[PDB]
């Protein structure tokens, strides 16, 4: 084990936003992840007429960020090199519409001041989760706003939270996927910290460190999950098409203190995407939309080719496996 | 055949302290700009809006059937939504960043209109670009959901409105020195050549000036003081020679789409969008700097085929260019 999550079959047809008075609900999750990051708040909102939600990381002072995008079907907006907020959300496409919500409150916060220098800055990241609940719900302006009013230092919800709501995981077939949810975790060592976030809505399966698949593609029939690989050599064994879902995508966010040039943290951002090819098999996709920021709060100055941009990385790529184990717990 | 107006519009200095969009009770108004280009492109419509109180607005392109896309994105202040290899709609608006919400009440209208189906093939697909338009304005209203659903429900087949419409109220060029920063528009133009159709719709914005084909600058870097217009690079060498700092405000892009219905790769299509893209040097200059948020939509609605290297989209790109010259010269108009 773990227990079986399967999502089952999206009843279609299902009623949206326009047929509700949608009430945000603070995200609690299973449980509170709680760490030390001072400057750093997180927010997370769900509708349960979706289920579907959003997660906010704010920044207030604004953060030096990376992004980095693999995959087909990534959904992006802004992808800004310095963020007052990240917010990750439900609703595919539809849900980068909570990430205005943020940047108009944050707007107002600013008393309409509209210097160029001044300007509220938010990348958001979707991830396609209609597949997963029987209506067409999505994250919509007052969610993105909900979430940024619940954000809080300190605290995140762990499991069916925030965009976390119905993230699923192995696509090969529907029948075979399952529940993930969001994750975190965090690292200090010395006065480095290291904030791990991510929302798993991957065709691929979850792995941990023993080669074990714990998330995704369970066959109800056997009682096993089973690493897709498994699938698309058998269908090309056989000679017939391989099989596989659209509405994919593994949303992250790693938020460090450590002071790192824009090159050092583009090239961190890399190193740790492509590290949870580790966790999540297969990944970066054709059929996935995977988008990782990296953000620095430029704190810490540790004592041509960064070893601090390669050491960090490698532990940042260790929090982050840690908190995609904690998305599919 | 051009004729742009001589006569100066500075914007003028803001004075701000402005409000936001909750302090109006915000009418979409559908912009009808300084003169209505036709084309013939069906499949193709185009609806502009603004709000009076920016003043900003939205321009919006909804091509129903869905158009394969690139995106070439240049500078160092880009604000792109979606940015989607795939798209029903493009939407160009004002009020930077806050702007880009024009954009999901464009994929709202049309996931409704959808009847709230998200099947994946049936996602609605709408990438978006913002200029910073509020150096040449007051308010701090911008482009909203409801401007961004009034842009499309405005959109009418085979029009565009010229000069001071949608996403082109607020826009402006120049910006060496605020003082000298001139008032633009949105422009596009069209070409059908055999059944070849190119039309092009830009918003420029851009710090540099716009240039026409004889090499004069005809819109921005005006100064009051002399009465006449001049290239950038004579303040910036002028600065450089007299050893102080150099000067170029914040918050500049040129937004802009070339619609086709040639048959192109993904590969070409790419090709086709950088290639255009540079083109666009010609008639703003500087352009592509990281002052500038420089953001092209190369569409095709992949209805004929032309009869490694792709000579089509060469020749394509040529003459899209001159589409995309004429323009900017209809934006400066
Ligand atoms: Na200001
Ligand atoms: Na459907
Ligand atoms: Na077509």
């Amino acid at each position: 084990d773990p227990a079986p999550r399967l999502a089952g079959p999206p009843v279609f047809g299902g009623p949206g936003n326009d047929a509700f008075d949608l009430a945000p609900v603070r995200s609690t999750g299973r449980e509170m992840l709680r760490f030390d990051f001072p400057g750093v708040s997180i927010g997370a909102a769900h509708y349960e007429e979706g289920p579907t939600g959003a997660t906010v990381i704010h920044i207030p002072a604004g953060a030096r960020t990376a992004v980095d995008a693999r995959g087909g079907a990534v959904g992006l907006s802004g992808g800004y090199d310095f963020n007052h907020a990240i917010c990750l959300a439900g609703g595919a496409g539809y849900g980068l519409e909570a990430g205005a919500g943020v940047s108009d409150a944050l707007l107002e916060r600013l008393e309409y001041r509209t210097g160029f220098a001044e300007l509220q800055l938010v990348s958001s990241a979707v991830i396609y989760d209609f597949s997963a609940r029987s209506t067409a719900v999505y994250p919509d302006k007052a969610l993105g706003r909900a979430a940024l009013e619940f954000a809080v230092p300190g605290e995140f919800p762990q499991g069916r939270a925030g965009a976390g709501m119905s993230a699923s995981a192995g696509k090969v077939d529907w029948d075979r996927t399952e529940i993930t949810g969001q994750g975190a975790a965090f690292r200090r060592l010395g006065d480095v910290r290291i904030l791990a976030v991510v929302v798993p809505n991957p065709v691929g399966v979850i792995v941990d460190r023993a080669g074990t698949v714990v998330r995704g593609n369970y066959d109800a029939q056997t009682g096993v999950r089973r690493h897709p690989v498994f699938d698309y050599q058998e269908a090309f064994a056989e000679q017939v098409p391989p099989v596989t879902e659209a509405g994919a995508a593994t949303i992250s966010a790693i938020v460090t203190n450590v002071r790192m040039s824009p090159v050092e943290l583009n090239q961190f951002a890399k190193q740790v995407h492509s590290s949870m090819h580790r966790g999540i098999q297969p990944f970066h996709t054709d059929m996935d939309g995977d988008t990782l920021f990296a953000v620095t709060t430029d704190e810490i100055d540790l004592p041509r080719l960064s070893v601090n941009a390669t050491a960090l990385g490698a532990i940042a790529s260790e929090v982050m496996w840690d908190a995609v184990l904690e998305a599919g717990k």
